[PDB]
């Protein structure tokens, strides 16, 4: 259970929902915290169990990394007839039961949560209150969106949501569009840069770099350990989070004797004496950098969602017109002689009356073929099939020719 | 031109006593633009309805075998850079990756039917990698491939080619009716059905080209032969079932291996690919076009390919049933005609062309016969002057005679004169022969 150690103060718990302080005030090994827990399950929530050293929603806002909305959670009680559900009600979630408070990371990069009424609990999609009697609550609030914070620097002011072919995601709307508009909900990964709003992103592609801070490091401490913090005899082995704050920098002043791994006394001072606190390295953490529009940033913190987007299918899929008429036919005696513009004719076949006769040359403007059956004498009209090097020209062009005399053409 | 007195029928003044004529008729089938003809005889200057069966066309039509849907593709990559011992940087794990398993990192992709494949890629392991650890760390890459075009080709096969023959049937009282069928096969027409011989070839081998089929915009013929396995660097390499499966890369299409070339750069990942433009390929070598005399071609109605090869078949239909008869034809008619001119040739597949001016009172036929009846004329006729037009075979390098011309009434003598072009074969034994010659290429 190394992941209870949770990194800065560990405050698990949101403004109002304060019955859980006993165990949701500094998460440790040792209790049980409602809105923190569900994080921990098998299969859910794998993008912040995978970054699980990183800062939660609500640690992150308990920190002041993250700000807290205007109506911080316009209670359902008071205000279910305020236009306030409407970033919740373009997300599809799934809440579990007896959860009465559910909070979430609205469009501006805040954080805002919606309570039921007392007594009620949340439905299966967060929409609804609902009352069950005899049902005890949870005390704390459900995570709805899978996301991990950190503390930046990195100014995003300039940053903004660019997906190619999307005319709104979420309840921002990124242009306007007229026409065939594709509605439905996806899996869109976000991100939240400082003085910045929600941006949405097409790919999730993300880096970490390790370092030394504070927040790197996994500090703990055995229960009944002697010369520590709550010396008595105990009845567990269980361990005891520490503060990292006290352990002595290299060539610095400290109050509490620190030992650690390698990472920890190539960065802090270990000491030679009995040890008060054994402070290994966070496996996992480091600092996590986004990639948008190419260059490299720092956001304030990332995740995704299941918001509706409405894209457009197409515009115009593909428009094939084409009347075009540059070229000469001209039946001459030598043979059936067809002059054209720039493009060139390689083969050409000629249809008159069911019997049709072919031809093959090099690309030309011009090309001669023989006359199909008798239509050379009957005159009458005569269609010609060719292939053009080029696009956008009509291959099916007709000739109109009056009866011809044989003996030009066989004249020797 | 062929008679029915084996099962004519009483076809009671003015009304139709048909008796749903029942015997067979066996003619041979004229060339190509040359007619039918039968002979539906009542009583003199009454009746003499005309059955005529009009060649159309004789193409050379293509029997499909495998096909195949394909389009233009374009990958796109997702990197996730973790140090050693974070997640499943295990080397077995990285090394072992395999494609078919999606990494932790990319889970809101979740499910999906994109065609994908995730690699693992080792870098550097050490502080001026980024990482403390000295192992090397681990690069997991999900690529995912997205249609560029909202378009997508078809590619077949021909296994062979069948001759086709296409007829046009001009019913009793009505010549709405046009009717296509192959080499010992059979039609249910009206009054029965229609039946084809075709005796001389039903087939005219084979080939080992591929054909490309764009839908609504026309063929196309690739120097390739039809492979069914996906080969990279040729036609085909990514190919499905649908084309609903290639505008949305649905995982069930199948490709070749390796086509993604990836460039694990320290800075930045480049996903990226060389791929076969097909449409570029279908631009090429667009239908209209000739491969060892065969000029390949879009068959009328762009409904498939042809083959316009050197040859000749034998046709024999026969009718079968035939009965379209009414009453309201027992009534007689008046014709004029007026001989107009005579062009063609003799003794030659194409045959001589000839014209009649016709002047009638209102609806009706033409029976002119020449004395010793082995040339016949028919030619409908209408209200006011008409200029009609028919096809005969001869034999002579000039023509005059005189044919019994009755439009349901009194014979009158028709005279005809012109002389008939010679066809050079620069090349000849004892004679030409009419056969049904399927239209041929000038290099054969
Ligand atoms: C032998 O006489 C035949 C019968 O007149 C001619 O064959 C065709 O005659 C048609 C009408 O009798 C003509 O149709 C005309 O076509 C022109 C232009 O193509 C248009 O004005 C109309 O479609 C039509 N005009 C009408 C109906 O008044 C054909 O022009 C004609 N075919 C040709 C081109 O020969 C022959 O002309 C004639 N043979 C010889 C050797 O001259
Ligand atoms: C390293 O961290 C991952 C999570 O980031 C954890 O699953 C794994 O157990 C850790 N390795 C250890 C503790 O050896
Ligand atoms: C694909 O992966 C799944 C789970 O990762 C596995 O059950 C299945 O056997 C794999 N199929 C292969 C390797 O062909």
């Amino acid at each position: 259970p190394h992941l209870r150690n949770r990194p800065g103060k560990g405050h698990n718990y949101i403004d109002g929902m304060t019955q859980e302080d006993a165990t949701c005030k500094p998460v440790t090994y040792a209790g049980a915290c409602s809105s923190f827990d569900v994080l921990l399950e098998k299969g859910k929530f794998p993008l912040f169990q995978s970054y699980a050293h990183h800062r939660t929603l609500l640690e992150a806002v308990h920190d002041t990394i993250i700000a807290k909305a205007d109506p911080p959670s316009c209670d359902l009680q008071s205000a279910h007839g305020n236009p306030c559900m409407k970033e919740k009600l373009v997300m599809k979630t799934h809440c579990p039961n007896d959860y009465q408070s559910a909070h979430y990371l609205n469009n501006d990069g805040k954080m805002a949560s919606v309570k039921c009424p007392p007594k009620y609990e949340l439905t299966e999609d967060c929409n609804f209150c609902r009352q069950m009697t005899g049902a005890s609550l949870k005390k704390g609030s459900y995570p709805l969106q899978d996301l991990f914070c950190q503390s930046s620097e990195d100014d995003g002011s300039k940053l903004k949501t660019k997906m190619k072919g999307v005319c709104e995601v979420g309840v921002q709307a990124l242009k306007k569009c007229d026409g065939q508009l594709s509605t439905a909900h996806e899996v869109v990964p976000f991100a939240v840069f400082k003085n910045s709003k929600k941006v949405y992103l097409d790919k999730l592609d993300l880096k970490t770099e390790e370092n030394l801070l504070p927040d790197s490091f996994v500090c703990f401490e055995h229960k009944g350990q002697y010369k520590g913090t709550m010396d008595s005899g105990q009845t567990k082995r269980e361990l005891k989070s520490f503060d990292i704050s006290q352990c002595p920098k290299i060539g610095g002043h400290g109050s509490k004797k620190c030992t650690g791994d390698a990472a920890f006394c190539s960065a802090y001072e270990c000491t030679a004496q009995y040890a008060n606190a054994y402070c290994s390295h966070a496996n996992g953490s480091g600092i996590v950098q986004i990639q948008v529009s190419g260059v490299w940033k720092k956001p304030l913190c990332v995740g995704y969602e299941r918001v509706v987007v409405k894209r457009e299918l197409s515009a115009k899929p593909i428009q094939r017109v084409e009347p075009c008429t540059t070229c000469i036919t001209k039946c001459e005696p030598h043979g059936l002689v067809v002059r054209s513009t720039g493009f060139k004719i390689s083969s050409a076949v000629a249809c008159a009356s069911g019997v049709c006769v072919t031809g093959s040359q090099s690309p030309s403007t011009e090309i001669t073929l023989k006359y199909p059956g008798i239509s050379q004498s009957s005159g009458g009209d005569i269609g010609v099939h060719m292939a053009h090097d080029d696009q956008s020209v009509s291959s099916k062009i007709v000739a109109h020719c009056p009866p011809q005399d044989p003996c030009l053409v066989h004249g020797c």
